[PDB]
């Protein structure tokens, strides 16, 4: 019976009765072990003979191992083959093995298994803690704990790429920095890419240059150049943000229209768009926005456009004569927005108020990533016309890694598995040294800025008969979330304990004041539902009370924090099918997930917990729709310091105020940023 | 009868004799300075006054005034205004007035008058020697020298461009060197621009990455990326230069077609082709083209394919395994060549074999300028990742100038007539310092090389009574530049006594060993003609002698030579207008020429020398045709160490096959390098 992709097509067949049969998926894994995986699998005598022969035929790092005793090492590798982990789904396996695990030079044979990945990946990670080490192979087995794809892929390997990949600069209002963005963006994009500029500083097409008063070709020549980086470079991405009160807005938005010019068009960059609080009140009293000049701005307050409160100065703005000023309609600007993303899935957004209002960090935030999920402050920085730097700002750089909710909830010791986690990430900036990119540096230097995420919430939600979105959801989401938070900040503490010192900045922060913590300080805490204060007893895990927050606040206030942040909810794409998850807290997009992948051209995959008697428990984001979606997100961005990646999914059907109306709720809501919008499918 | 375009216009009409009525051209002039250039122009009380004035209210930079005693400043433009210059066309003072002269800031008066800006210009390059400046002053305003119109333009104004805008980029097979391309192609445009690159030494499309066997997208994607910052930065322009025998050759030239793909388009950006002897001998023996990998010959010869000698490694290089080899037809490659020139005038040809083998300077040149005139040697340099200079190798810029021939030849002391220019054009040399790329700062700054020109020779030889192209033209050409270059050669070598230094490298030079003397030393050097004996005998100009050679040789050979390279000649744009020359040694493009400018749409110039009486001597390019211009480039390259543009002008009628015969001609004869293919007008 050994084809692996037939019995995984029988996924997609229901009988008479409306039902799956499940049990074919993993007669599917079965086979492909048999029939693909063992038959070309390398096998060697004993573990320390293949470190042996992978070391000198050049495909594992030595200085890796060098750094435990090779006695601790053999050991790790045979408690990793002994945990007794399995593939859930055929998926996962299928997914590790094309591209995750180690193939031979030639690709032929495999030379790792999971627990194999796994172990090189604890070792690099602990980089000596044995203890660390052994906590990060179990997290990992349990499936606990999941990095980001660039770290499971390359870590312990010879020939690696990065482990960090997503990157957020600034450029500022002068041809250095133009010219080094586009430099930086080749050096970046060359290797993993993931990377966004914020464009907000430049100045708009028409403003003067050299004294000569109309010469500026605006952003888009901007853009076209980034584009083209991106494009030669083969691999990475890019992004641009843009402030909405910008004069290039709409231009800048008319780049993502079929219809329009040829050199207003950016067909492969992505664009996000930074909104804040009044132009929503201007568009509710259908009045006109005010754009202002960034080259104005500049010289007449000394900081440029992104630095600056627009909101709060908004009349005093208007008033000031020496500030250009063009104008245009609010609710035309929504209008077009959703137009846009109608047919692109963009623009993303930035709720500028919201996330400066919830950012404890000194500074501002302008900018935002690739799947706007990072949320962080930034520098600028001064070149010397030989391109040289003068002064090297601070840009912002991050690692991920999120955890399987419901298998936390499936074990007592939270705080161990936040700790870990935590610490691995840290390990994975600590790391880090993007040379090539001096203000990428030295922020990570500066920060330590790393990205916990969570997913399977709705597979978690699921199994215990909660339906998304319902008053249950919404009750764990947050008790859960402010949990994890609390482990976290705790974690941070102690790190700063351990090595003695904080993140840059701390000193002028929110947490060094205590601040942060006046949230957790007053009620509501405890439990809206029953049934959630039970999953909480029956797990062992203990809500932390105001006397842990008071206790933790003094903690931080005398001994710091290490990260700058912690936090981040971005989509877990192919890690999640391996983990087998549900992708992030948002409900799933399929009962059944169809891949475009292999020789069959598809490939499906079940979700968690699910069996012929819940299938009513799993409704598609489309069904759940929007709102109850933002909903929990919502009771998510309370604690997550920096933000997560939120993609409505609309039905074909859906008309652009649809749209606009789910952006207004978000708003309103609390939600820091929007991702895409997913109209329906094929 | 005060309309002085009218008057102007006609020049452009005939009476039924065929007869042109020249005169009217001289009253436009009239007119203008009575209606239009006094009328606002600005006079002061004195000149004191005036340099006082314009001063302090920005216009002129004292920091040029402060290396004179002011008194001898006011006396030099006494001297200036005293020495009753006029112009001899009504475009010249229109073109100079319209777009050379200094207005206020608000552009409604004149601040300048010819003999000032003269003056102004002198006092710049003079740099304090009062006998040098007064000496430029003469030279100039006689109409002897002319310089470029970047330094005429800018010399002594507080607002002022760059003085050189000419530059040749070498670009290293690797990301950082690409990235700093682009940024140079920024820095440099945003201020004159004028820049070439040369795009050999890149990797072919398939090219290996990495290891990864096949991933290189090729030149395409960096020239589209070339193109798209010399856009942004609005002015400047770019051109590549690309070896004949480069892997993507073909794909090359086809950027340059209208009916080609999107991102196989490049509009702007000018092309360049370098072509070595053989691939001319395979043509003729119908043979195939092999065209070698780059990458491959990289790594097996530690140089970059553009650091090699194609024609002298030939062989060698086919039965060489370790280097991929393509194969296109040789004639099939000067067919497209033609075509593609056919209709947009590109390529551009550098006769690569006979460069080099004129090349007294140690090294081998590889690429050109934007206008094919320049050949000089560079070196690559070596980046750190952060983009920052490991090594600074040495690229190439050069400042321009050249003499008209007429007015020498109206002169006994030539010597002083070319000492002079080159005096002028070094201190622009000594003067420039471009820190926004290392790589051209240092280049100039070892070589200290300059490009002396020449114009004017079909308006003398008319004048004189001589047939352009004709036995005696032929002659006269050559003694000219056989005697201009002794004084050039003769002028560096008193500077680097004066100075006390020669060009790096000058020990490994020809110069230094002699053998650039030999071919002066042998005999062609007295007249062919008895007219043209009789020419240089009427001037009081003497031809240099065997002895004045042996002489110059020991002088050299001792003391050196200050600038690496002297002559070259590229084409006068406008200020040949200013100064009344035929456009270089190239026959005149019409007798009464028509330029697009100004409120008439209109504007007519009569060529120097040329009335009704001798018209028979003024046959434009067309109906010299190619064949005589060829000859007498010819002649020139003998002597100019750098090189010239030479545009060949070919009928409507033209065949690609007669453009070939026509660059075969030139190949045969000793042409450097070819400009464009002007087909006939519109």
């Amino acid at each position: 019976t050994m084809d692996y992709h037939a019995l995984n097509a029988m996924l997609n067949l229901y009988d008479k009765a409306g039902h799956i049969q499940f049990d074919k998926d993993q007669q599917a894994i079965d086979a492909f072990f048999a029939t693909h995986v063992r038959p070309h699998s390398v096998t060697f005598a004993s573990q320390h003979e293949r470190l042996g022969t992978l070391v000198r035929e050049g495909y594992y790092d030595d200085a890796v191992l060098a750094r435990y005793d090779r006695a601790f090492v053999l050991r790790l590798f045979e408690h990793a083959h002994a945990s007794g982990f399995r593939f859930q789904t055929f998926l996962g396996a299928w997914k590790f093995y094309t591209s995750y695990t180690l193939k031979t030079f030639d690709g032929k044979r495999y030379l790792e298994h999971f627990e194999d990945r796994v172990t090189m990946v604890a070792l690099t990670l602990a980089q000596g803690d044995e203890t660390l080490a052994t906590q990060l192979t179990d997290e990992m087995l349990s499936g606990r704990f999941q990095p980001a794809t660039p770290t499971f892929l390359n870590c312990g390997k010879q020939q690696r790429g990065e482990l960090v990949s997503c990157f957020l600069l600034r450029i500022e209002d002068n041809m250095e920095s133009i010219g080094r963005a586009v430099n930086s963006a080749l050096q970046l994009s060359k290797r993993g890419g993931g990377v966004a500029f914020l464009l907000s500083n430049l100045r708009e097409a028409g403003a003067p240059i050299k004294r000569i008063e109309n010469q500026s070709s605006g952003v888009i020549p901007v853009m076209k150049m980034l584009e083209d980086a991106f494009s030669y470079a083969n691999q990475g991405a890019g992004a641009v943000y843009l402030h909405a009160h910008h004069p290039d807005i709409l231009r800048f938005l008319d780049t993502k229209r079929e219809n329009a010019d040829e050199k207003i068009r950016i067909k492969t960059l992505s664009l996000g768009v930074v909104i804040p609080d009044i132009t929503f009140r201007l568009a509710k009293e259908n009045a006109q926005m005010a754009l202002f000049s960034p080259y104005d701005i500049q010289r007449r307050y000394g900081k440029p456009f992104g630095d600056i409160a627009i909101s709060e100065r908004y009349d005093e703005l208007i008033a000031d004569p020496h500030v250009r000023k063009t104008y245009i309609n609010a609710r035309d600007f929504f209008q077009t927005l959703a137009e846009i993303q109608f047919e692109s899935g963009y623009p993303y957004i930035m709720f500028e108020d919201t996330v400066n209002r919830a950012n404890p960090i000194a500074g501002r935030i302008n900018m935002s990533n690739l799947c706007s999920e990072i949320l962080q402050v930034n520098s600028a920085s001064r070149y010397d016309d030989n391109l040289d730097y003068t002064h090297i700002g601070h840009d912002i750089s991050c690692n991920l890694g999120s955890l399987n909710i419901a298998h936390v909830m499936d074990s007592p010791d939270i705080g161990r598995t936040v700790e870990t986690a935590i610490r691995g990430l840290t390990a994975v900036s600590d790391m880090s040294h993007i040379r090539s990119v001096p203000s990428i540096a030295a922020g990570n230097a500066a920060s330590h800025a790393i990205g916990l995420g969570q997913m399977n919430l709705h597979g978690y939600l699921a199994r215990e008969g909660i339906a998304y979105g319902s008053p249950e959801a919404l009750d764990f989401t947050n008790l859960y979330f402010y949990t994890i938070t609390w482990h976290a900040v705790h974690t941070s503490m102690r790190l700063a304990r351990e090595r003695g010192k904080t993140f840059a900045g701390f000193a002028q922060s929110r947490y060094a004041s205590g601040d942060y913590f006046t949230q957790y300080l007053q009620d509501d805490w405890q439990p809206k539902t029953a049934k959630v204060r039970a999953l909480f007893a029956r797990s062992g895990i203990t809500l932390p009370t105001r006397e842990m927050w008071l206790k933790l606040r003094d903690d931080v206030m005398r001994y710091g924090i290490y990260n700058q942040n912690l936090q981040a909810v971005p989509p877990t794409g192919s890690i999640s099918y391996i983990n087998h998850a549900t992708s992030s807290i948002h409900p799933i997009v399929a009962k059944i997930e169809i891949r475009k992948e292999g020789k069959t051209g598809r490939v499906y995959y079940p979700a968690p917990f699910m069996t012929n008697e819940n299938l009513d428990m799993y409704q598609d984001a489309y069904d759940i729709g929007p709102e109850k979606i933002i909903d929990t997100y919502a009771e998510a961005t309370r604690h997550v310091d920096q933000g997560l990646s939120l993609t409505l999914f609309f039905p074909d059907t859906a008309t652009t105020r649809d749209i606009n109306k789910a952006q207004i709720y978000a708003w309103r809501k609390g939600i820091k940023s929007l991702y895409y919008i997913r109209l329906r499918q094929l």
